[PDB]
């Protein structure tokens, strides 16, 4: 059966698309490390993750070939064997390409697509709404996770957009960003499970504990124990009213993220989103994300140190929380 | 079939749309190019005396055509031209490998070059953008490249040092250029590129540097090419005689015809509706049938349409006036 | 006598306009403050039970008042308040020396602090912004400072490390804050500041950190303060009982009342017409007379005015509803 | 005696800084203008053969001077010039009434006009900006106005229809203009304005429209004016002979000298440090002493200073080269 918002809870981890050593070279044709892909999936399931996202920005949806995408998703689906829900990503330059990709990946066995908007031309509100309506009409069995990334996709996913999305049954969740208007968006869109970024989960769950039961994590790719402990401790906090431990975990997470952005600058992070994320994962040692596919295969060396330091900090959190999970 | 150089790029270079069938706005439609209208436009342009044809930029719907549509369009163009004028396809895509794949196939069909922007899901930086064009030229050495310098679409702003680097790539022979504020410097930085100003700026640019600025790009020609042909011819005469009055009068007419195109005079608003507004203007002018916009960019606020249609009628009026002078 | 601290900043902090005479849009006019309306507003706010008064931000026309107008306005406010609640003037200006000059005079008249943005002709960077506030606090050590964190007006975006630096400055006691996306972090970075969310965000912010988030800033109160007072009171009760449903209902009402204020829902357009839109809404609500805008910001597209006036009527309706629930 | 018109605006128009005393970065300092260096600069510029003097834009620290400093600076300039060349003060301020007050006093002291941007705390729209300049011209009919078209400082972007409206205001005679992308159209829309391109763009602009483009604005001249004077003279000759090669060579030298000024080639970064970078370049060139920056804009990242200093040296080298060619 198609996933609903009710079925979206806990720690939703966004995995990279592991690269072979030659993946930066435009001459290379099959650059997905399929075995590393399988290994990551089993490790996430074993850690107790609730669901898997993939194929956003750092997941290199932009720079994988179609055959690579099909092979990656096939490997994921075969590994999961129905044990947890899985979202592919099918953001593309036009509605027809999105539909083509979405139908094929769902057919292979993804449960849904994490889906941004076509971005060559900046979409307006009615265009963006009709785009998601078109995809849901065309592929009614796909769940949709709204990939609300204004830097990548130009459109800024405003309040009235969320009100419209809540009328589309297929739209069950959102990879959400800053929580300044989460309170209102929750009211406007009762049928969506809004996923804050892991660092914001603490605050969001305190805003609305009934609705905010899940979050998205990239930090888990440096070791998932931290995300699992946050999940578990927030459940306990909601029951006991004692938020101190959840707050301590959340504060540790923000510190670990503190060096990721070049000079603390998000616009600079946005330019190097792929390389910085993959470098941090490589430095953490929990998985091998590998080289970036062209064109986004060059990152200023000085920016790499901050990403690597963040990776080490998250690895240290994973060690610490692994022990607290016993 | 030896590779175009900047020396071969002169006069009026007209950018043609990709004509749509009546059902082209519907995501269910699979073969939406009117191939006969495509052939008719090409022959008409050749008959008008155009120097070269560009295609498959933003309003040309490079973003929203399917690959089979693209191949069919280019095939029809190549068969129609039968080597009589140079022809640039467009192969801007999400990643370097896809660009290369598309560029190889379209050049193989018989385009002379590609009008090429940069991958834009993630904003490129300077060295990434340089290496991208180096990679394409390395991979498809037989393709001429026209730099499609559109910062609104592609995020990257095509700065001074970028032009210096492009001038070292023999395949890069021209640029679909925008504002001329830094044209004087860019000409010095890139001696081996024929910079094409937009037609409305050709008068000013040709006066800046009459030796280098011998060509321009025209979308207004899709409303009747006589105006562009007369501008071209009169600028040649002005360069010889030193009497720029007639060239100036034509150029001023062109700016007036463009004056209602932008919604509330706002370029950011034009950028969002670049496809629909251009196609609507052409439809209003009656010289060709551009037809409906492919999804998702198939909705334009009604009030913005009037300005585009008025511009189309103004350009049609120019074409009638200048037809009588040629 | 002693300088305000964060501990003294609680509850509903209402930001008042600078009432205009009928001729206030004309550059020829010289004394455009309705000083009696100013006095009447202050007494009405105190009577409603407001905890403190802010003034002289953007809609308060700090940019467009003359210096004599500012001195007369503040004098009237100080003499009306008679020490009963704390009061912040505003002294944002083009340079540090002018800020200091204005701050010293208005504090001397008897304001307790200044609600202060940064000089904005040139976009400030982080170290220059920090040193600016250090310089003002050094020069006028008796002034409390409310950081006026408005990136649209002031260009500087008031980032995380800025708040960490401000928390080392004893004079910096509060902030007129905006979106709460990084409030959790900012609270950790700046233990010594009372961060004031906008009233519509107070519900969410108070649930994030009920210990720290005890106060908020209100412009809706200028359309009738009962709603803000009710929100204040009900959030105190929610923190004690754990039952947040009534506070949530009031907060939801407030957001609905604000829903038509921004032209086509666009904040960049709101930013251009911040003064005229706020003053028009207050005029429509009928609780006070904000009056015409001082030049140059005395023209607002007519279509944008209806949305502001509708918001003013919605807030007036809330005030009537909550007045009855208070009493 | 009579008000300047566009017809009177020709040649090299040099924008001078406001020379600082050594203590000028300290907010405690009250009289930070080096009035003798001011007088020296003015006489040097006149001696070099400059056609007019502009002052009190961004790097000229209109935003950070006190009023007494501004009056003293302008008084010194007026008494030095003794009517020999036209002089524009600058009176950009936060509101129309302040602009008018300042403009009346500085024109009264003896400036011929004001180089005037728009109030920028709130981003102006088109009709507001137009009415602002109408208001100033109505209030101070004897002042010539130079439109200071700086969208980074003033937020408003000075669009095509704005120039059409300005051409109906007789007092508006010139513009300190930026990029020339739409100069061709703006010239058509505003026949009564002498558009001043930046010196590096003068070559291109003069080739676009040699009848209209007869003047330019120079900051490079503050590193030695010979280059600007030679550009001016050689462009006159080019227009007569049709031989543009020498003008092109001078213009290309100017662009090279500017090539290191912007931090990492980034204009947004230049905009933040516009004051410090310009003053540092002038200090490095050695032709005049611009001196420390008034607060708050008194801190520039050290790495950015080297690029400004290198530009100053390059301009000084051009001044030496062209001094010899004028002889």
């Amino acid at each position: 059966s198609r996933l609903t918002a009710e079925d979206i809870n806990g720690a939703w981890t966004i995995m990279p698309t592991p690269s072979t050593p030659d993946a930066s070279d435009w001459r290379s044709t099959a650059t997905v490390d399929l075995e590393e892909t399988a290994r990551i999936v089993e490790e996430l399931i074993a850690a107790g993750v609730n669901g898997i996202l993939s194929m956003g920005t750092f997941g290199e949806c932009a720079t994988l070939t179609w055959d690579e995408k099909r092979d990656y998703v096939s490997t994921i689906v075969e590994t999961i064997r129905g044990r947890v829900p899985y979202f592919c990503g099918t953001t593309a330059l036009n509605t027809r390409e999105v539909i083509r990709q979405t139908r094929e990946l769902i057919d292979i066995g993804a449960n849904g697509t994490m889906l941004g908007v076509p971005m060559w031309v900046k979409m307006d509100l009615p265009t963006a709404v009709q785009f998601y309506r078109d995809v849901a009409d065309a592929v009614p069995e796909a769940a949709i996770a709204i990939y609300a990334n204004p830097e990548a996709f130009k459109f800024d996913f405003p309040r009235p957009f969320w009100a419209e999305m809540s009328k589309i049954p297929q739209v069950v969740t959102a990879k959400y960003l800053g929580i300044g208007m989460l309170d209102l968006d929750l009211r406007l869109a009762p049928n969506i499970r809004f996923l804050p970024h892991e660092d914001d989960y603490y605050a969001a769950a305190r805003i609305n504990p009934e609705r905010i039961t899940a979050f998205w994590s990239s930090g888990a790719m440096c070791g998932p124990a931290t995300a699992i402990m946050l999940r578990d401790e927030v459940v306990r906090a909601k029951s006991t009213g004692d938020w101190a431990k959840a707050k301590a975990i959340s504060d540790d997470m923000r510190a670990a993220d503190s060096t990721l952005f070049p000079r603390g600058d998000f616009s600079e992070f946005s330019k190097y989103n792929i390389g910085l994320e993959k470098a941090r994962m490589d430095a953490a040692g929990w998985l091998k994300a590998g080289p970036c596919r062209p064109p986004y295969n060059l990152v200023p060396e000085d920016y790499l140190a901050g990403a690597q330091k963040s990776g080490k900090a998250w690895a240290a959190l994973h060690a610490k929380y692994s022990n607290e999970l016993k």
